[PDB]
């Protein structure tokens, strides 16, 4: 999958997370958004397709994804011990890590 | 110092950051923030006065903790590589840390 | 609390998970661990008497307890989980943790 | 890229950083470090073939690659730090993530 691809795939998980009633479907959401952050990776914004790979614009635009990804290996625990309300909080909260990064990049 | 206190300390060391000019003011206002959430993890809040050290609501109240410590060691780093407003930003993001344990626990 | 002795609280409750049986004594161990390195993050080591608190040094020796609480936290939510053998493993792992810093510091 | 090939990025960028002399080379290292594990994150290891996406092992493998990610992550502040020496230790220590996974599931 491509960039926004990717972030189309963490916006509607997201949404399922939100309106979910059990702890097997934010499982199965925060996975997919983990898969999504992962693949999204390596991945070279519009914004930035000037500047080289190891620029300092580069760098700290995958530092987001590490903050997002620590964000859902969390959120992911939560669910797995059926604090569920707990896991969808801390899915509503890392929209904060979204917006830091599109504030910036895109 | 006990909880409240260290409250205000995390409370006025953020804004000390909002108006910081150097580095050097950031990494020592995060240090200061850092030990505040390090004491207040081992306290109990009014409003579970009554549960136990084993609750849920105890376990939950800590994690909030975990976070923002988590969160306040990541704008610490951005801090000493004099990326000066990125810390600012991310001191800035993890209000929504403050707000999610303050709407559920205070 | 003072250093040392935290660190025997360290030292002991790792013992016990080592040999634990059941989910419920590690939860407890490393609850037990949690708190005593977060009453050990402001202590001054023998090592850093003369440094002053603003030291590279003294941030140095901080940052290393960043690090086992966060460790701490992770290995929690696995015995949270019922993975039980999981959560040992990741308590023998974080001996890194406490020899990198001995290492340096102690 | 595969697993097996990921893998060998890993290990030859462990050597570089082993051997550098300054910050840039350990950072880039650790880098490209950081984008192998990202890709290796979906894989399928040779011993579960058998087993399912869902299962409690493949869970378990990619819970190896969310801690050697967080540890690389915080080997890269170091490195940005100009901490060389330090990062180069905190490289060298998060060997025991690769082993503990090689033990498990290789
Ligand atoms: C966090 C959970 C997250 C979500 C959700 C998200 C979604 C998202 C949307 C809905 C867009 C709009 C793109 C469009 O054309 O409609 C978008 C775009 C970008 N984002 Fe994003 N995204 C999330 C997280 C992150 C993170 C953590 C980063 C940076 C590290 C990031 C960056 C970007 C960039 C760049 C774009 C634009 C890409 C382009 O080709 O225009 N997002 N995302
Ligand atoms: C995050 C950086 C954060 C901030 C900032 C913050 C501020 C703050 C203030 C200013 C008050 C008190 C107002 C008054 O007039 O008395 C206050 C109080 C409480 N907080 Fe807080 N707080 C932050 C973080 C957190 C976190 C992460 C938690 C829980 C995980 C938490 C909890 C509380 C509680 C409980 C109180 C009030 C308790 C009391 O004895 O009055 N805070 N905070
Ligand atoms: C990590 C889990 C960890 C363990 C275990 C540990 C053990 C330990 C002991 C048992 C002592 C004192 C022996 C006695 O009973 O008299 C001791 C002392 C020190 N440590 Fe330690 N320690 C662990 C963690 C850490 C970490 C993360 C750091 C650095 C940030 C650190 C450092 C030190 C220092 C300095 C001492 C000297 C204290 C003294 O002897 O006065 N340790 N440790
Ligand atoms: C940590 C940085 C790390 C290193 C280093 C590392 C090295 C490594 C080597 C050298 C191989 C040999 C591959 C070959 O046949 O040519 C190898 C293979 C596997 N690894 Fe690994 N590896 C590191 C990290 C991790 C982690 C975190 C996991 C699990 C989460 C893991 C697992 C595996 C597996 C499985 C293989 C075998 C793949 C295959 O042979 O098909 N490793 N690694
Ligand atoms: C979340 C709700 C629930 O019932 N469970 C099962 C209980 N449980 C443990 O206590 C440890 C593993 C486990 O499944 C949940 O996880
Ligand atoms: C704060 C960040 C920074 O970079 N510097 C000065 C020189 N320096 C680097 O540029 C990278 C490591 C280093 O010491 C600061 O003072
Ligand atoms: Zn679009
Ligand atoms: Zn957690
Ligand atoms: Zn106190
Ligand atoms: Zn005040
Ligand atoms: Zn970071
Ligand atoms: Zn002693
Ligand atoms: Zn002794
Ligand atoms: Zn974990
Ligand atoms: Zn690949
Ligand atoms: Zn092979
Ligand atoms: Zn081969
Ligand atoms: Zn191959
Ligand atoms: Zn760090």
């Amino acid at each position: 999958a491509d960039l926004e691809d990717n972030m189309e795939t963490l916006n509607d998980n997201l949404k399922v997370i939100e309106k979910a009633d059990n702890a097997a479907q934010v499982k199965d959401a925060l996975t997919k958004m983990a898969a999504a952050a992962a693949d999204a990776w390596s991945a070279t914004p519009p914004k930035l397709e000037d500047k080289s790979p190891d620029s300092p614009e580069m760098h700290d635009f995958r530092h987001g994804f590490w903050i997002l990804i620590g964000q859902i290996h969390d959120a992911l625990h939560l669910a797995n011990e059926c604090k569920v309300k707990e896991a969808q909080a801390a899915a509503e909260q890392l929209k904060t890590t979204c917006n830091a990064c599109h504030q910036k990049y895109r």
